[PDB]
């Protein structure tokens, strides 16, 4: 399952 980490999982 994708992440809804903080900003995104892969972005920053």
């Amino acid at each position: 399952f994708a992440t809804m980490r903080y900003p995104s999982d892969s972005d920053e």
